[PDB]
């Protein structure tokens, strides 16, 4: 399963939910030099660093991610 | 040093010196089927999978790899 970030819905979700996603985005982008604005694939194991990040399973931040539809259902 | 590849260049490199790492360039491509352009950038760390498929140190494999031209 394929993870991939939908940059355009996530920029207006709200920073007391999205701060610390929006920010690991950024710090990927500036890395990348990758600025395409609308799309962003992260590495299967960058979902095990934002379960850490967002103090959940990586299980329980899918779905959350899912339910706000930045991340596509495929995942 | 980051591992840019110059696809065509390495194509032109005799087989028993390209071909390993012609064979992992084209598992990369694969693994994401990449298939738009003569470049091919890899991972830093997937240079010890390589020195490992060579049996050559880092250091040897790089050096070889710029004279080739592959790398800049
Ligand atoms: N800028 C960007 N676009 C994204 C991202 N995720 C998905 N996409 C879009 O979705 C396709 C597949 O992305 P992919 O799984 O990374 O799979 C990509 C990726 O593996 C690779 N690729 C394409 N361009 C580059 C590149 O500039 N550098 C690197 N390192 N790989 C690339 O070629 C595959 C297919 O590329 P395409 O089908 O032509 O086009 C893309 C691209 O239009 C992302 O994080 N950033
Ligand atoms: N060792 C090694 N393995 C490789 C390489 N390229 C691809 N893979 C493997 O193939 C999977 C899919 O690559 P992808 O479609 O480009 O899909 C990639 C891609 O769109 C993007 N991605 C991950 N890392 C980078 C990166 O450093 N740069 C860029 N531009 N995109 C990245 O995130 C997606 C998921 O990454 P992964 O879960 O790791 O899943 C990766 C990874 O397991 C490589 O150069 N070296
Ligand atoms: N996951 C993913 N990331 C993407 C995709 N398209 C672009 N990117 C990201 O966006 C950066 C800039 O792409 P670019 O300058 O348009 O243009 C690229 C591209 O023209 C070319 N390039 C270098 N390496 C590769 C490679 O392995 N595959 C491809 N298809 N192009 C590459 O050099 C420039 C910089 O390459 P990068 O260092 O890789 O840096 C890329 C990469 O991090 C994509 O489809 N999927
Ligand atoms: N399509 C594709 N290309 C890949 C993948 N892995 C590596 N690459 C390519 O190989 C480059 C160097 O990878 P790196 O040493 O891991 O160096 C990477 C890595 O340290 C970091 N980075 C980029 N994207 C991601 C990511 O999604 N997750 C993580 N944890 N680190 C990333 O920033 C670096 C520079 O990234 P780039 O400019 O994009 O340059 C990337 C990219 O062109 C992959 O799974 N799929």
């Amino acid at each position: 399963p394929k993870l991939v970030l939908d940059l355009e819905r996530l920029a207006t979700v709200p920073a007391e939910k999205a701060g610390p996603l929006q920010r690991y985005a950024a710090t990927i982008q500036s890395q990348r030099g990758d600025y395409n604005g609308k799309v962003l694939s992260i590495r299967q194991d960058d979902l095990r660093t934002l379960a850490v990040i967002y103090d959940q399973s990586p299980s329980v931040l899918t779905e959350q991610l899912i339910s706000w539809g930045v991340l596509d259902a495929d995942a």
